[PDB]
C-alpha cells in the first residue's frame, strides 16, 4: 500500500496503489485528473441551444427517445450495461441524455456520466512496469473507466517526444495525452485480446471533434484480472521496433 488513493478523492471510489514486486514508490511524475483538461484555448461547442435532446416523459426506455435515436438506439440495459447486440468490433457513437433533455437525472440513457463503479487497483507488474486490475468481477458490457488526459490538437501532438500516452480521437483531429495529465487509464497496458473496448461517447456537449473515451468490458473480468485494451496500428507502427508486444496473447499481432 504505497498510496490509499491516486485520485485523492476525486472518483466515486478510491483507487489504491500497491507494489508486491520491487520497492518502488507509487507513480508521481504526472498530475492526476478525473476529467479532461486543456493547457490552451480550446473552442469546444458548449452552446446549450446546439444540443440535440429528448422530451421523454418516461425513464427514456422507450423507442421514441431522441437521444437513443442518435445512438442508433439506446444500448444500455436496466443495469446500465451494453446490450449483447452491441458491436464491439466497430462501436457506434453513444449519445447519453443531458441537461437539455426533459427526462430525469436517473433515466436509463445515463451510464458514463455516473462515474466509476468498479473497485480498481493500480499495481506493479513483474515487468517492473505498472498496470491496473479489478478487485471484483465485472460483468460484460459494463462501464469501467474513461481515458482522461490533456486534450490537444493534431499538430500539437506531432511535436511531442513522449507520445506513448496519446489516444487519437479521429477534418482536423484531436488527441488526449495522458503523459503529464491523466487518470487511472494512462496505466492500462496493451493487450491483443482485450477485455476493455473504447467507445466514443457524448454527454454534456455534442461537439463531434471531442468525443470522450469510455472503456467497456468486452467480456467477464475476474477479481484480480488485469485490465487491457488494443492500443492500435498507429502505436505499433512506431513502437513495434523499440520492442515487441509482451501481452502474451496466442493471437498477438505485434511480437
Ligand atoms: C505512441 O503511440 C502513438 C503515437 C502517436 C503519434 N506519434 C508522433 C510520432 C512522431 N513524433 C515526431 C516528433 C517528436 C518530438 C519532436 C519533433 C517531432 C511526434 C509524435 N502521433 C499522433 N498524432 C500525431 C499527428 C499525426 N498526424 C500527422 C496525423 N498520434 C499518436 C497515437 C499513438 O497511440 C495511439 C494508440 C493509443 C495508445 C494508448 N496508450
Ligand atoms: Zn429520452
Ligand atoms: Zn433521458
Ligand atoms: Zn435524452
Ligand atoms: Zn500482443
Amino acid at each position: 500500500i504505497v498510496s490509499r488513493d491516486i485520485a485523492r478523492g476525486y472518483e466515486r471510489i478510491p483507487i489504491p496503489c500497491v507494489n508486491a514486486v520491487d520497492s518502488e514508490p507509487c507513480p508521481s511524475n504526472y498530475k492526476y485528473v478525473s476529467q479532461n483538461c486543456v493547457t490552451s484555448p480550446m473552442n469546444i461547442d458548449r452552446n446549450i441551444t446546439h444540443l440535440q435532446y429528448c422530451v421523454c416523459i418516461d425513464d427514456c426506455s422507450s423507442s421514441n427517445c431522441m437521444c437513443g435515436q442518435l445512438s442508433m438506439r439506446c444500448w444500455y440495459d436496466k443495469d446500465g450495461r451494453l446490450l449483447p447486440e452491441f458491436n464491439m468490433a466497430e462501436p457506434p457513437l453513444i449519445f447519453e441524455c443531458n441537461h437539455a433533455c426533459s427526462c430525469w437525472r436517473n433515466c436509463r440513457n445515463r451510464v458514463v456520466q455516473n462515474g466509476l463503479r468498479a473497485r480498481l487497483q493500480l499495481y506493479r507488474t513483474r515487468d517492473m512496469g505498472w498496470g491496473v486490475r479489478s478487485l471484483q468481477d465485472i460483468p460484460p458490457g459494463t462501464f469501467v473507466c474513461e481515458y482522461v488526459g490533456e486534450l490537444i490538437s493534431d499538430s500539437e501532438a506531432d511535436v511531442r517526444e513522449e507520445d506513448s500516452y496519446l489516444f487519437d480521437l479521429d477534418g482536423e483531429v484531436y488527441c488526449i495525452d495522458a503523459r503529464f495529465y491523466g487518470n487511472v487509464s494512462r496505466f492500462i497496458n496493451h493487450h491483443c485480446e482485450p477485455n476493455l473496448v473504447p467507445v466514443r461517447v457524448f454527454m454534456a456537449h455534442q461537439d463531434l471533434r471531442f468525443p470522450r473515451i469510455a472503456f467497456f468490458s468486452t467480456r467477464l473480468i475476474e477479481a484480480g484480472e488485469q485490465l487491457g485494451f488494443d492500443y492500435g496500428e498507429r502505436f505499433w507502427d512506431i513502437k513495434g521496433k523499440l520492442f515487441s508486444c509482451r501481452c502474451g496473447s496466442p493471437k498477438c499481432r505485434h511480437s
